[PDB]
């Protein structure tokens, strides 16, 4: 039977990376307003702090922390910070990442960078957080991958393969952590209206994108936040190892 | 930001096939109690009526329809009855299906039956409902497929291939119906405790299933009803052409 | 070490459906010239007979049979004919099929037709042929599916879902028949230059298709025949349940 | 029509990494005996030299190169040595890789090592070779990934996710290199009898593997060499961006 409480995050403590803007920001606000206490992390301390204020304005509990996910030291600090501020961790939303389009002949530095952003940071932070969740009797890890993990196109070698690594990591991690009663899932968004997309889109590309999208409109950070809430809520207690695609039923590519 | 009303079906009218028991029943009760007026269809009239009583007592709005999904005539009858009783149709939950394990040398009647149950019925009911939804400016169609659509094992030719067809129909129908502003998704359940699972499961099989499921337990009709609620709710307005697997992160097979 | 004999079909007897033209014709000629005796079946007896002549001109062994794959009676006759002419069956190449683009509101007759052509015929013929292969100690079944089994687009509900059923049938049949030492595989071609494609393509559609194909050219029946040979040869003795896609690395769609 | 010469590598020059043993060795011998001049690279010099002798005795043309794929410096050295010895490079077989099962709490060095082995090396060697192939008007790149790229199980995070990245890199690289007229494919082997499999397999595990494999037997290096020959031959001129699984139609896992 319907139970509104299972759709809420009352008393859960969550860490959210790259939450100063875009998708992460919206996930933070939705989670905080759904009842969770949140640590808003970002490499931009100002942005992270502004999000904290908004959450407080809405009557939520939140703390800011500048954390560059591409640093194992900063990741460890982030975990220590959340535990001292929240007392425990129930949810990890690994949202920060990126990399974007790159030519095949890119320097190896750029290729590896995409792995630092989407894979190594994600795996290490989960290693840091897992013991805490285990002590509390379980938890939920959620990562934001990309449709690029399944799409095939030119100028996407680093971005697409690193996101594909992260998506498969989710399927396998679900096994190692299932015994600790931790669920692991991911969301693969299509084109979502954020500054990240704005830096690479054009009107022509936009029209083409809409041409290949059944529910004709680009995505909004709230579409992703809604999906994140469900996947991290008790309403999805038997959903693990899955990657949910939010795309309006279509595909949006640069080509 | 979180909005509890975006996770409800207030003022929505839904048709649910095979709602007399198991997963179908749970979806019917969960939807009614989340605000939707429900038409409970099932081949077993007594079961349909019982569910309708359970809903009304819960303060819900529901009607019963003895419909055999494998009959073109009874499908359009179901369609007519629902629009007359409910006034409109916003949601179609194609749950009824089946078939099960069968030996390679089964009569062609058996092989074809799986397709009558999981494919032709589904497709035809959608054609019947789509014009109504189009007239209203939108709607949602959800079908219950199965992990069999992705698993490979012995004695599963008819069941697995017909569910695979239903899953791929979902990805393509999303394109055709997207123009009418209709979303189409499916849920692929793993081992769910219903009379159906109970008819082929043995304690030896259960143990194997569990040893291959990270979130160690068998699914429950409620796990599927929760996912169905989300997929059919306004919170999933940009989710289409997707199949969500509810499996505890593992795989439950008979072999 | 390299062994040219493992790439040949010396002394094998093969049945090939829809072999009067296009892909099937080329598979027949390549198989016959690789050492196999072949039964060339088609609904067009004249076309089937012309292929037989060409094979004989090339010095191969071949027999023609008019067989409408959408008739269980004609399928049974085809199996009886091949056994009386060849004495045994080692290989079945289920190539006939089709259906093409259809609007969502197509008559149910058209939707079912695609299943008759791509699924039911394929399954029944395999049931007919399996015992023969079993008596000879094994065999190989190969079906020609389509990239439509994975592609998503409008006006493809019947075609795409029926091909998806056939592809998953292959993955599951491999299990039932593995015990009889029969391998089962499929080939999913992209756009191949045949009259079937010619009936639906246009210059604009052609350019677009080439725009999305890395190895820039449309496919030829020989590309498919080459793949068919490998998959049915002793060189692929441990390849079963697979679907090989021949597409130039791209995707060719009507939209 | 059949043409034995289209299945050979006469006059082609190939670089094969990890060719000192197992799958790599078999590919080297099979390619040399099908007509190609081969550069056998391996970290183990003695093994590389031995293979070179075996080939020459078979009347083949080969050279040895002690290359550690995990070194950017040794990779460009390998590239330079091959173009100097062979004169040109037409085929690159990226075979060397590894990593294996690892616990979730493994040192980050271990997690990163799998990526050095299966991803960064592969990508960088391809960048080094692509210009040569482009100059000649074409070439072929083949990488040996693994069924781990699709399987999900415990103790496989590093190995499975890095192989998943290598497989997706293949699908995307096909686009970038297609313009240079270069085809890119991969082969995902199941359980193959090599010293590597022998280091983690136990008679109890073998039996389980076999009970889940329709074509009941474990793979052999030759099964992979046969598939590699085909994918790198003119017979596969329109096959790109694909991963061919050689698995006996089943799944072989450690759990
Ligand atoms: N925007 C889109 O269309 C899609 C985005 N994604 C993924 O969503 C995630 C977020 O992207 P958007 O919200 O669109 O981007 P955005 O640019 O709008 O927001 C990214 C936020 O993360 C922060 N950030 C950047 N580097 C960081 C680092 N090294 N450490 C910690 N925080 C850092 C930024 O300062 C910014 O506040 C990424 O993982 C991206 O790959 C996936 C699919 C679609
Ligand atoms: N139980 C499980 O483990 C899983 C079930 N499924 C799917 O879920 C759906 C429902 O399954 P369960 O709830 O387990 O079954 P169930 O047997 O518990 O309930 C099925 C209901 O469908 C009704 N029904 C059967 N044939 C009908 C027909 N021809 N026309 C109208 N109504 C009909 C029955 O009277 C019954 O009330 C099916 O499509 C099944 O394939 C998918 C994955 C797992
Ligand atoms: N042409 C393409 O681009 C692609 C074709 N396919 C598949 O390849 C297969 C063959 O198609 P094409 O060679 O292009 O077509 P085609 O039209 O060139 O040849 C089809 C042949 O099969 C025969 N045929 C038709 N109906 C038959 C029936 N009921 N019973 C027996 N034989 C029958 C025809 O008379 C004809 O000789 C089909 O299964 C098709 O879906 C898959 C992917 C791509
Ligand atoms: N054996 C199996 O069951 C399967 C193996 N694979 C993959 O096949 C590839 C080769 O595997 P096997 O033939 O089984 O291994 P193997 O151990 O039998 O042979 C590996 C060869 O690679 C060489 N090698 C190792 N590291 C190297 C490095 N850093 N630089 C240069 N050479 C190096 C070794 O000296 C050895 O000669 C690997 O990528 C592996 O992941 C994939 C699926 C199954
Ligand atoms: C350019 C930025 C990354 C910037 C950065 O972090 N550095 C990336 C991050 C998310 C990416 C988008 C997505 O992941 C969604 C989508 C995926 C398709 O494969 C390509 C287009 C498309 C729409 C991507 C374009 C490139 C984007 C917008
Ligand atoms: C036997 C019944 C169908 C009964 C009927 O329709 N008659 C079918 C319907 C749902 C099926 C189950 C599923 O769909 C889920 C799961 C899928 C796996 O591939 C096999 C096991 C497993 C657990 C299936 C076993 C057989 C079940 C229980
Ligand atoms: C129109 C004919 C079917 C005619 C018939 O059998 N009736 C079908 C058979 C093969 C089909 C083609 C393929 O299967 C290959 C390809 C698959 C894409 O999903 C759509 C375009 C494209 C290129 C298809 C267009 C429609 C074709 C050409
Ligand atoms: C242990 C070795 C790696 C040794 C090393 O690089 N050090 C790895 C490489 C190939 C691996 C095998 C494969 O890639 C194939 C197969 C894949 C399954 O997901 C797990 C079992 C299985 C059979 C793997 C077991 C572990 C193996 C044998």
């Amino acid at each position: 039977m319907f139970n509104s409480d299972n759709l809420r995050l009352d008393g859960k403590c969550a860490i959210i990376t790259g939450a100063g803007a875009g998708i992460g920001k919206e996930i933070a606000i939705t989670f905080a307003t759904a009842g969770a206490s949140v640590v808003v992390s970002d490499i931009n301390a100002d942005a992270a702090n502004h999000v904290v204020d908004e959450i407080q304005q809405l009557g939520g509990q939140a703390f800011a922390c500048r954390c560059d996910i591409t640093s194992e030291q900063e990741l460890s600090a982030l975990a220590d910070f959340a535990i001292s501020k929240l007392g425990k961790v129930d949810i990890l939303v690994n949202n920060a990442g990126g990399g974007g389009p790159k030519p095949f002949d890119m320097p190896m530095a750029d290729f590896r960078r995409a792995y630092e952003l989407n894979v190594f940071s994600f795996f290490h932070l989960s290693q840091l957080v897992a013991p805490e969740m285990e002590k509390n009797g379980g938890g939920v890890i959620l990562t934001i991958t990309s449709m690029a993990a399944e799409n095939k196109n030119i100028n996407m070698t680093s971005y697409a393969s690193s996101k594909a690594a992260a998506s498969h990591l989710v399927r396998n991690m679900a096994f190692d952590l299932g015994e600790k009663n931790i669920r692991v899932n991911g969301i693969a968004p299509g084109a979502i209206l954020t500054d990240a997309l704005k830096s690479v889109i054009t009107p022509e590309i936009e029209q083409k994108m809409l041409q290949h999208t059944p529910i004709r409109r680009l995505g909004q950070p709230q579409d992703i936040a809604n999906a994140a809430l469900f996947l991290c809520s008790p309403a999805a207690s038997w959903v693990s190892g899955q990657i949910l695609t939010v795309s309006g039923g279509g595909v949006q590519e640069l080509n």
